């Protein structure tokens, strides 16, 4: 038993980690095959950043501007390409330890591990949501861009994020691996905000889920509610609705504790309106809103 | 920026989790060079248990009963040993993928990263402290038994924890890689009790420094303490004494961010007698005594 907040093991995404050096920056990139992936603007220097020509300096850049190492091992340049905000950097040597993977993007409130790498070394690896305003609540120092987010399933990687940004408020923007930033963002030095954040509703009920079935109930009622009049509560308080389809994806959760939604919605409605009273959830004195309906699920069966 | 609970990549410790079976009952075992560690209570049965002499059910075992599997490769055991609460299997084959390690037995208050496994298979990592009362709070399900607890330093894995058991209100015991426990625990089935746990104070304040860092500053007061004063407040609070030794580790932090210890010190003696009021600290409503000051460091510096 126990519930923790737990990333997947990092080791196929470890073997992919490479530095990235072009003049004056260096970042991480992702090799996979004979491909290493990475943010373009890794061809600025900070004078470029105002509002880079990211086609036009990179014309001026040669297979040999672009200093690839993978742990002492010197990776030979023979192509580069641009594709949205990530440079591809075909080199001679293929990964021998590609894992078998795939490029998705995440829709919000999906959950993923970061890895977190400076000059293409592992650091450290934490569990982040994509928030509903396209950021993630990160852990990012200078050299960390071109560190990615991903989820295994089997023996296969789904790569959904690669880091670019830091946003006033300590949060994190970035792009999908075919470099398409999630949110309205940009690769360049320019004032930049995240929208109002809200609540993923259907996020915390699967964590009051998860809390019953680890023994910690107190906030358990005998009370209900309709939907509606729940979903009257959670607008006031800055809940994202709780939708027919999220009742549906809480339906493994309902089943295994037998606790139907509108019955556990009852509880999330007092401790909205009357908070928790001194007394923790899972460790936690306030309602914890990244863990998916998957995440209790995969923790709480052992897979 | 940010500042998040962190765990080492496990890549390091993934290719060392082999399967180890005896009969009915399989866990994880740990395979360096040419030895697997596990739990001994892989021997035992439900016939056995409640109390097993282990010893005595350890001779009546041969090599050929134990099944290691690394990943679908068969390991051949060509000898075995116990060693306090752990078996030493020898096996014909040196592991390729073995980094360099140390066996490390931490203290409490120390913290370290859990790759839970099943079968021998990763399932995730976590970071986790060494509490006071020497459990940790981990997330443990049947099949864990063998999950090792580790730290990276830059090339070296230290190896300090393997799981063996749970116990009440969901936390956990387990031993150090030369299968001493952690604790006043033993490796039966019967009924055991943690001992009451307290709040590890030096983590408390190496976590406000980590707020300081990012950029929460509001519990800062312009009150100073004694180490004395301090201790009168904390014990009341169930906080473990603050020594001359925890002052003296903060100071790195201390320096970086140009606040004295014992100025942190009389801002959370504020904290434990007035409570937060409702406020938070780098996202979080109660006081978090599970990353050290090595961790706020390593996380703030690179
Ligand atoms: C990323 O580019 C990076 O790591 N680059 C390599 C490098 C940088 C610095 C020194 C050595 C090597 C960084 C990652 C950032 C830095 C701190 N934590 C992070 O997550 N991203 C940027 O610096 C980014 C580049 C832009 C998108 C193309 N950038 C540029 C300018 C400003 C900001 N943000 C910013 O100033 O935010 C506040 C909160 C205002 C400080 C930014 O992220
Ligand atoms: C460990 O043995 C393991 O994972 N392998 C055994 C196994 C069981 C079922 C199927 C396949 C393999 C487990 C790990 C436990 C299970 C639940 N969470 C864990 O962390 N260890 C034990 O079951 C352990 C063995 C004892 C030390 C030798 N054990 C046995 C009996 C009781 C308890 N604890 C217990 O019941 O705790 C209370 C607080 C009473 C609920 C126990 O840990």
């Amino acid at each position: 038993s126990g519930f923790r907040k737990m990333a997947f093991p990092s080791g196929k995404v470890e073997g992919c980690m490479v530095q990235v050096t072009c003049g004056t920056t260096t970042l991480n990139g992702l090799w996979l095959d004979d491909v290493v992936y990475c943010p373009r603007h890794v061809i600025c220097t900070s004078e470029d950043m105002l509002n880079p020509n990211y086609e036009d300096l990179l014309i001026r850049k040669s297979n040999h501007n672009f200093l690839v190492q993978a742990g002492n091992v010197q990776l030979r340049v023979i192509g580069h390409s641009m594709q949205n905000c990530v440079l591809k950097l075909k080199v001679d040597t293929a990964n021998p330890k590609t894992p078998k993977y795939k490029f998705v993007r995440i829709q919000p409130g999906q959950t993923f591990s970061v890895l977190a790498c400076y000059n293409g070394s592992p650091s450290g690896v934490y569990q982040c949501a994509m928030r509903p305003n396209f950021t993630i609540k990160g852990s990012f120092l200078n050299g960390s861009c071109g560190s990615v987010g991903f989820n295994i399933d089997y023996d296969c990687v789904s790569f959904c994020y690669m880091h670019h940004m830091e946003l006033p408020t300590g949060v994190h923007a970035g792009t999908d691996l075919e470099g398409n930033f999630y949110g309205p963002f940009v690769d360049r030095k320019t004032a930049q905000a995240a929208g109002t954040d809200t609540t993923i509703t259907v996020n915390v009920l699967a964590w009051l889920y998860a809390a019953v079935i680890n023994g910690d109930r107190w906030f358990l009622n005998r009370f209900t509610t309709t939907l509606n009049d729940f979903n009257l509560v959670a607008m006031k308080y800055n809940y994202e609705p709780l939708t027919q389809d999220h009742v549906d994806i809480l339906g493994p959760l309902s089943a295994q504790t037998g606790i139907a939604v509108l019955d556990m919605c009852a509880s999330l409605k007092e401790l909205l309106q009357n908070g928790m009273n001194g007394r923790t959830i899972l460790g936690s004195a306030l309602l914890e809103d990244e863990f998916t309906p998957f995440d209790v699920v995969r923790q709480c069966s052992g897979v």
